[PDB]
């Protein structure tokens, strides 16, 4: 929820004339997990919190057979994914990103013990780049920013990456991925 609630605000405040697409130009948000467990809690909690305000999520997961979310693929705002699933999704194009402006990668140490690191850089290889923040200290200006936040549609991408420990792997990962990013520690 503490990644989830900023983007469910940031969707409900847009106005009615920026929402309206006759086409799907793909999600508002990914959410990458790096387990089908992990996924499918971020799953339950985003339905739990997406269905009062008519907000559809999609899985893209393993485990579950092709057909349910092929299905659900066509249906067409939060897109919660599997690295290897999602990498089959978007090397044979059953889902763009175009409008994605919301990247999260929850637990990417798991990411990075496992091995999914080319294929996560791949995945950011599909992302287009005209929405990437600049590499100075304006991205991390809570003026411009906050006022950038306030245009709406037309706003930079912002990624959320959450880990417990710091290889140097996370550290090539931020580097890649982020502009200044705030380090929240808890404990």
């Amino acid at each position: 929820a503490a990644f989830l609630i900023p983007l469910l605000v940031w969707i409900t405040t847009l106005p009615k004339i920026d929402r309206i697409e006759e086409s799907d130009q793909g999600p508002y948000a990914i959410i990458l997990a790096p387990t089908r467990e992990l996924a499918q809690q971020i799953e339950e909690e985003t339905i739990k919190f997406g269905k009062p305000l008519g907000i559809r999520t999609v899985a893209v997961i393993g485990g579950i057979s092709r057909e349910d979310q092929g299905f659900r693929l066509r249906m067409g705002e939060i897109v919660i994914a599997t690295p290897g699933r999602l990498i089959d999704v978007l090397e044979n194009r059953y889902l763009v990103l175009s409008r994605c402006t919301y990247v999260v990668l929850d637990e990417a140490d798991r990411m990075i013990d496992m091995g999914f690191e080319p294929d996560v850089q791949k995945i950011l290889e599909h992302m287009p780049v005209s929405n990437q923040k600049p590499d100075t200290d304006e991205a991390e200006d809570p003026e411009k920013m906050l006022a950038n936040f306030e245009s709406g549609k037309h706003k930079y991408r912002q990624t959320v990456m959450f880990t417990a420990t710091m290889p140097p792997a996370v550290e090539r990962l931020a580097r890649s991925y982020l502009r200044r990013p705030a380090v929240v520690y808890i404990g």
